Parts: structure tokens; sequence; C-alpha cells
């Protein structure tokens, strides 16, 4: 399997672009940024709203926990490669604690509204606008040869009042190389695509489109997360109960994949369930034909059949967003 678009970006660019184990950090001043209040975390870090002492503006401080040094160089190099791209979180400085050399990443501050509270207030149009904005970041990162690999609502900051979106958290991201087998232990469970769960390691930028589709399905069906499995195996079973197992078997045999037989038995045999069977009172003001048509072209087992970020932004579903953007 190879990417259908932007497959040669790293191929054609200099080794330094993508050779992040060779990064050379040019540390800033740890004192310029002060911690004001904890806003998030990961198994990987502590994230605080900070203040830039030199100009008084809010900032974000991402204090990294001890991990192999390559993991830190990777996240930094990707941020520097994308800095300036549409809706890509801006990395402002990199600083360390003299004593422990604990690295902290400094970012622009986005005044986010938690998605469990924001998403449910969104109008149909806003959903369209925000997914469109998130698509600009994904088309931009794919075009630069990088997969995000952790597309999910906690990694999408929205300042609703400013109608500003930033695709944050490039900590799992990677440079795309035609033919490389990648670890499949990436992304959040609800957003893991079929290829991660069936162990197809030579995946590409299309994994991010499956993750975007799960976010979209959650928004229009008012159901978070939309594929709610307790562990990986179960995550593939929740997928197979919606998409049907005929499609899966087509898919497994296309790429020459034999599932683990216990997994294979959990999965079982399920008829495809049309999308409209999730339509209800609460979500019917959001489930029209274009939404379904669009969602259907994102949530496909075959990563090769899924829309690319570029195709997705031109889908008719986003016509009004495009026109508003054009005048
Ligand atoms: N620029 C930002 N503006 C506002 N809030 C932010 C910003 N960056 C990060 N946060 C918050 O910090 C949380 C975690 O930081 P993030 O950069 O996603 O992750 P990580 O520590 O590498 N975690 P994870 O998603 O588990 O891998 C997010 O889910 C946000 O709520
Ligand atoms: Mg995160
Ligand atoms: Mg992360």
């Amino acid at each position: 399997s190879k990417a259908r678009v932007y497959a040669d970006v790293n191929v054609l660019r200099p080794k330094e672009y993508w050779d992040y184990e060779a990064l050379t950090v040019q540390w800033g001043e740890q004192d310029d940024y002060e911690v004001v209040r904890k806003v998030g975390r990961g198994k990987y870090s502590e994230v605080f709203e900070g203040i830039n002492v030199n100009n008084n503006e809010k900032c974000i401080i991402k204090i990294l926990k001890p991990v192999k040094k390559k993991k830190i160089k990777r996240e930094i190099k990707i941020l520097q490669n994308l800095c300036g791209g549409p809706n890509i979180v801006k990395l402002l400085d990199i600083v360390r604690d003299q004593h422990s050399k604990t690295p902290s990443l400094i970012f622009e501050y986005v005044n986010n509204t938690d998605f469990k509270v924001l998403y449910p207030t969104l109008t149909d149009y806003d959903i369209r606008y925000y997914i469109y904005e998130l698509l600009k970041a994904l088309d931009y990162c794919h075009s630069q040869g990088i997969m995000h690999r952790d597309v999910k609502p906690h990694n999408v900051m929205i300042d609703h009042e400013l109608r500003k979106l930033r695709l944050i958290d490039w900590g799992l991201a990677e440079f795309y190389h035609p033919g490389k087998e990648y670890n499949v232990r990436v992304a959040s469970r609800y957003f893991k695509g079929p290829e991660l769960l069936v162990d197809l390691q030579d995946y590409d930028y299309s994994l991010d489109m499956w993750s975007l589709g799960c976010m979209f399905a959650g928004m229009i069906f008012r159901k978070e997360p939309f594929f709610y499995g307790h562990d990986n195996h179960d995550q593939l079973v929740k997928i197979a109960k919606v998409l049907g197992t005929d499609g899966l078997n087509v898919y497994l045999n296309k790429y020459r994949i034999e599932l683990d037989p216990q997994l294979e038995a959990l999965v079982g045999r399920h008829s495809r369930k049309p999308w409209l069977k999730f339509m209800n009172a609460d979500n019917q003001h959001l489930v029209s034909p274009e939404a379904i048509d669009f969602l259907d072209k994102l949530l496909r087992y075959d990563h090769q059949e899924r829309l690319t970020a570029l195709e997705a932004m031109t889908h008719p579903y986003f016509q009004q967003v495009r026109a508003a953007e054009n005048s």
C-alpha cells in the first residue's frame, strides 16, 4: 500500500527536512514564560496556560515528561516544518530547566471550549465550518509529508468566539515515506482506523481521514465517541457492527491480511447498517444527505478509497462555507 497523494514529498526533499533524529534544538530562555494554571495533560506531558513575561500575552507551556529523546526531536521538527500552515498550532519557543533539563514547548494560546460542552451547542453550519477548517490543516500537513496520527477532539482547539481552529498535538505525528511499516500503536482508541486494528503497518495520510470521519460522525449523530470499544479488538468489533463484515473481508483479502482467529471470532458476521439508523430526535437537524454522503466516503475500511483532505474540502457538503470564504 502507498499513498495516492503527496507520496514523494520527503523523497524529493532534502534529508534534513525529515531527518528529525539529527535536529539541533536552539534553546530559549526558560524564565520568559510563567505557568499560570494547568489546562491539560497526557501520559507524556503537563500543559499549562502561561504568560510571556516579556510582552504579557497568554501562551501555552507543554512540559514534557522523560521519554526517548527521539520522540521529542520528532514533535519539534514537525512543528517547525508546519509552523505557518493554515490552522497549524504555532510553536513559539523551546526551553529547558537548567537543573533537570526538562524540556518545555511554548505555543500560542487558543481560548478553547472543551468539546464535550462545545460540540452539542454547535449549529449545523458551524460543524461544516469547523470540519472545513480542520481539513485545511490536514491537507496542509499531508502536502508537507507528515501524518498527524492523533486526530481527535482534544487535539482540536477551537476559540468559538473568534471562530478560530488550531490542530494541536503533533507528538504522535510522523514523516510519510513510501513503503514504511509504522507502529500501529497510534491515535486514540475511538479514532484508530481499521488498518491499525488489523495490523496493516504500511498506512499513510488516509489514517487521519478515518479519524476525521469518526469525529464528524460523533458531531452529526450527537454520539461521542461514535465507535465506543473498550480495547483494540472490541474497537474493530464496533467498526464491523456498523460497516458490515462483507466489506471487511473484501478489505482483508485485498491487502492479504488474516486476522487473529480470536479477533476473527469476536468480529463475527454483521450486516452493514445504513447511516440513517443513527438518526434521531436530537440529531436530525444535522444528518442530511450531504453529511451522510460525505461521512460515507470517509469511513471506509480501505484507506485507499477514503477521500483525501483536498477532495474532502470540495465536497458539496461544504459549499456554503466555501462561498462565505470567497465573498
Ligand atoms: N495551544 C493550546 N491552547 C489551548 N489548550 C491547549 C493547547 N495546547 C494544548 N492544550 C490542552 O492540552 C491538552 C493536552 O496537550 P496535547 O498537546 O494534546 O497533548 P499530549 O500531552 O502530547 N497528549 P495526548 O493527546 O494524550 O497525546 C489538549 O487536549 C488541550 O486541552
Ligand atoms: Mg493531545
Ligand atoms: Mg499527544
